[PDB]
Parts: C-alpha cells; structure tokens; sequence
C-alpha cells in the first residue's frame, strides 16, 4: 500500500465523465474537471487535460497520466503552504498519505483550515487528533472514506485499506 494505491482505492476507476460525491463532472481516478452544472464545459476542460478531442470519454492509461498528475499536484502544493508544510514534514509516510489523501479530495485550502487538527497532529496527540478530524463536514458527508483516513492518521498503519 502507497497513496496512489490508496487513493485508486478512495476514488475509483471510471473512463467516462461522471459526477462526485458533490455532484461535480469528474473522470479517471477522482479528477475533478468543474464545477461547473455544464457537461460542455466539463468536456472542454477534459479535452484541455488530456490535449485531444475526447467527447467524455478517456483510456485507463490517460486516466493513469492524471492521476500521477494530481498526486504530484497535491504534494506540492502542500509543500508550498506555511500551514501544511511543517505538519507534513513532523509525520511519518505513512501519515503522509493521509495528508495526501484529504488534500486530494478537498483542495489545499479547506485541509488549511482543520486548524486544531492539524496542532493535533503535529504533537502526534493521534486519538484526540482523530476525534477532532471527525468534526468536520468532510466526515459528515464522507464517512467511510474519512473513517479510513482518519484510521491512518490515528495509528500510522495501513489497516483501514
Ligand atoms: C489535516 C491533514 B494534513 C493535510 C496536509 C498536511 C498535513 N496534514
Ligand atoms: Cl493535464
Ligand atoms: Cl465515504
């Protein structure tokens, strides 16, 4: 088990444009092609994406290509945010997959904003941690993806997956 595993795991494989948990266009392993209610608009962005005229539809290697694209996306950009950076770098890897993970279903900014989680998280307090992440919409609406997160940010093993 890694994040790319994990993740396919959280998010699924599917080849044609589909809607989220949220109701948004999304296509391969969880990449988010707009919010927009527009499917055109979906489509243009996934023609943008893959850089052919797709009509909706895409190989698993292109939805491959993303998906590393999107992983690499989301480290990233938790390196370059002052709040995500230091507690990323106080956890192991396998924390560090979490951390992954819930950037890469809801934005840098949002996973920003768990503040007090992730003051939990960088004293390694895991199970107060793990109570606070629970208090979330994310948790609400997500359960069983954030109960696995959650697990793999309280104990540092891959058990939930
Ligand atoms: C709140 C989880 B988390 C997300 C990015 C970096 C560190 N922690
Ligand atoms: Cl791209
Ligand atoms: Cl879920």
């Amino acid at each position: 088990m890694n994040i790319f595993e994990m993740l396919r795991i959280d998010e699924g494989l599917r080849l044609k444009i589909y809607k989220d948990t949220e109701g948004y266009y999304t296509i391969g392993i969880g990449h988010l092609l707009t919010k927009s209610p527009s499917l055109n608009a979906a489509k243009s962005e996934l023609d943008k994406a893959i850089g052919r005229n797709t009509n909706g539809v895409i190989t698993k290697d292109e939805a491959e290509k993303l998906f590393n694209q999107d992983v690499d996306a989301a480290v990233r950009g938790i390196l370059r945010n002052a709040k995500l950076k230091p507690v990323y770098d106080s956890l192991d890897a396998v924390r560090r997959a979490a951390a992954i993970n819930m950037v890469f279903q809801m934005g840098e900014t949002g996973v920003a904003g768990f503040t007090n989680s992730l003051r939990m998280l960088q004293q390694k307090r895991w199970d107060e941690a793990a109570v606070n992440l629970a208090k979330s919409r994310w948790y609400n609406q997500t359960p069983n993806r954030a109960k696995r997160v959650i697990t793999t940010f309280r104990t540092g093993t891959w058990d939930a997956y």
